[PDB]
């Protein structure tokens, strides 16, 4: 049974509900993006219309083989009507094809549902700017002040400076990056690049990349394990063990191995400056620990609800404790009467 906070009240629509069977009354089940815990349940046997963008359109026809006729890809930044109600699509700043979805109720009411999101100042110039939301629907993963981290550009430009530096002193080094989802290629991108490196992958994690629009891809990632110097792996090989195991089927060609694991946010964030990272080591193998975020830090979420100014909230994250949501209904109200909306 679909919780109250995945129904659009006065539509027929859904939101991120796909593991509830059918709905009753659903006449549309909206995907924010291609992360497993938002598109759990479906499949190629699914028959209701799916409403999403177009990069989650190439994965659902893809890697999860939803027949055609049920996938309906809008255009983002565009007024458009489904089932006679205005919406239109946002980038949310998460992983590629993620949005944020504006709905113009019929009875005057409009509720932006933010998807899992990383607000940014560049948000408040959106369509975004031109008019009131009375509800929001607001992705809360980090909604208190201990959740602190970088920009992603601070943290790229550690990984490509470590990186590079590494592979400069041993051009005998190979390095190798974590990844269990879509989202976080700038990682892997930008340390392939300062190498002049394709990255290596396996045949299903290529297919994935080939779904993401990404300009030039041909020219930045191959199958072709043994003419690249940047591997990607499983994050659950992201270990001393797994690691070991891969240098020895690489016949030879590397002796040592720098490897990245972007995690979320981490206790060591509570302490240590991005600068002063250092990493975990056994041998001739060492790990890095990133922190590279694709949702608000607490700071990033507070600026964007005090510039949006909503009537309600109703949080998609951490609602499963009293603790929880009791924290997040304090912060929702010291900002509301710190701003004076
Ligand atoms: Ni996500």
């Amino acid at each position: 049974t679909c919780p109250f906070y995945k129904k659009i009240p006065g539509t027929g629509f859904t939101v991120d509900a796909f593991q509830y069977g059918v709905v009753e009354g659903c006449t549309a089940y909206f995907l924010t993006h291609f992360h497993s815990d938002h598109y759990a349940g479906l499949s190629k046997h699914f028959t209701f219309p799916v409403y999403c963008s177009e990069i989650t359109g190439n994965l659902l026809k893809n890697k999860l083989h939803v027949q055609e006729q049920y996938i309906h890809p809008l255009p983002l930044d565009t007024e458009c009507i489904v089932n006679g109600v205005k919406v239109v699509l946002l980038d949310a700043n998460h992983c590629p094809g993620a949005v944020m979805i504006l709905f113009y109720l019929p009875n005057g009411t409009v509720i932006l549902h933010t998807g899992d999101f990383r607000a940014d100042p560049s948000m408040e110039r959106s369509l975004l700017a031109d008019q009131k939301v009375h509800m929001l629907y607001l992705d809360t993963t980090y909604c208190s002040p201990e959740y602190t981290f970088p920009s992603q550009q601070e943290v790229i430009r550690f990984a490509i400076n470590t990186a590079f530096e590494a592979v400069t002193l041993n051009p005998h080094a190979l390095v190798v990056c974590g990844t269990y989802s879509i989202g976080k290629e700038k990682v892997f991108l930008a340390i392939a690049d300062v190498l002049g490196s394709k990255v290596g992958m396996s045949q299903e994690k290529y297919k994935t990349l080939q779904c993401l629009n990404i300009p030039e891809i041909n020219s930045l990632i191959t199958t072709d394990m043994c003419s690249s110097l940047v591997h990607l792996l499983p994050m659950m090989q992201i270990n001393f063990k797994g690691l070991q195991s891969h240098l020895k089927k690489c016949g030879g060609k590397y002796n040592q191995i720098l490897a990245f694991r972007p995690t979320g946010w981490t206790h060591s964030n509570k302490f240590t400056r991005i600068a002063d990272v250092i990493p975990q080591t056994k041998g001739n193998i060492s790990i890095y620990g990133i922190p590279y975020s694709e949702h608000s830090s607490y700071l990033e979420m507070k600026r964007f609800v005090q510039w949006l100014k909503p009537q309600k909230i109703i949080p998609t994250v951490n609602v499963g404790t009293w603790k929880s949501r009791s924290t997040m209904e304090k912060y929702f109200r010291e900002w509301k009467l710190e701003a004076g909306y």
